[PDB]
């Protein structure tokens, strides 16, 4: 089996990406956060503290023929932006693109914080990361993908998102039209439960490429490009008036600037950002002073390759018994 579905980036800034989901009999379609750095399918639900609730799309277990309340089962998720939710858990259908897994874990928020809230255009997650890292307790639950894998045509899904436009999630192939050039692979260590590589380098605009190992993640769930201070000082200091800002939260620049690019290395191959997907526009509505899009890693504890990275490049997570990842231009 195969599944295809479309990415929306929820607004003009591509600060997420949105995929419809179909969950339950008859479908309820709720528009899921896919996220490549958890492993938790949570819907925002008809069991949600209702003052938590404010203009997202609902789960409603008891309208489904086919949930069944996984009996004692709960869960609770922090992310590493600080924000959280829980509940308890059911299992229904799930589909995606035309592919379904009966009995998925959907996990049903009783609370959700308030940057959940504030979001009126995302339902839930839908976690692609590694099944260890799910937080469905007692009886740890599987991903929607790892459920999905001994039926897919090859055990593999895709990551093809837009800058300012729609893209494409894909399971079970890969589209060889989707991409030019060939795929680079590179090793994946599951030690953490994320897809976590070594990128080779990188380099500042048209600058000379930098050789050096970059450990860090492919989150699809993340929205900037973290890396290590080093580097990201090496590129700010290419935008003139370009600081670090305590106040605001990291590297502002001036919004009259034009951006170079940074290459980023995928063995002996490279990704070429464009400067323009580093511009996440005003700090504050009005405001001359932009918020960067590449950002430093250091208080984290692992660099994170989020959606400005990913955007650039035709991603392929690779679930084979080895997992690994592929890049390639696009």
């Amino acid at each position: 089996s195969t599944g295809s579905a479309t990415t929306t980036p929820i607004d003009s800034l591509d600060d997420a990406y949105i995929t419809p989901v179909q969950i339950g009999t008859p479908a309820q379609t709720l528009n899921l956060d896919f996220d490549t750095g958890s492993s938790d399918l949570w819907v925002f639900s008809s069991e949600t503290t209702a003052s938590e609730v404010d203009g997202q799309t609902i789960y409603t277990p008891s309208k489904s023929t086919t949930a069944k309340l996984l009996s004692g089962a709960t869960w609770s998720i922090s992310y590493g932006d600080g924000s959280s939710s829980s509940g308890d858990v059911y299992t229904d259908t799930v589909s995606v693109g035309g592919l379904t897994v009966t009995g998925q874990a959907v996990e049903s928020a009783k609370k959700v914080s308030s940057s959940f809230t504030e979001d009126s255009t995302i339902d839930g997650l839908l976690g692609l990361a590694f099944s260890t890292l799910n937080t469905v307790s007692p009886t740890q639950q599987k991903t929607f993908f790892d459920n999905a894998k001994a039926s897919l045509d090859s055990p593999v899904f895709t990551a093809d998102l837009g800058y300012h436009a729609p893209g494409t999630y894909n399971f079970g192939f890969i589209d060889t039209t989707a991409y030019t050039g060939s795929i680079t692979y590179t090793a994946v260590s599951t030690k953490q439960g994320f897809w976590e590589w070594t990128s080779t380098g990188y380099a500042v605009g048209s600058g000379t490429f930098k050789s050096t190992s970059i450990d860090g993640i492919a989150d699809t769930g993340t929205t900037l490009l973290y890396l290590p201070a080093t580097v990201v000082s090496a590129y700010w200091a290419q935008v003139s008036g370009a600081k670090s800002s305590s106040s605001v939260g990291g590297y502002v620049f001036p919004c009259s600037a034009t951006l170079p690019s940074f290459t980023f290395g995928v063995g002996s191959a490279r990704i070429v950002i464009p400067g323009d997907y580093i511009d996440f526009g005003p700090i504050s509505t009005g405001s001359s002073s932009c918020f960067g899009g590449i950002q430093s890693s250091a208080g984290i504890g692992i660099n994170i390759f989020g959606d400005v990275a990913l955007k650039a490049a035709f991603v392929v997570f690779n679930g084979a018994t080895t997992p690994t990842l592929g890049f390639a231009s696009k």
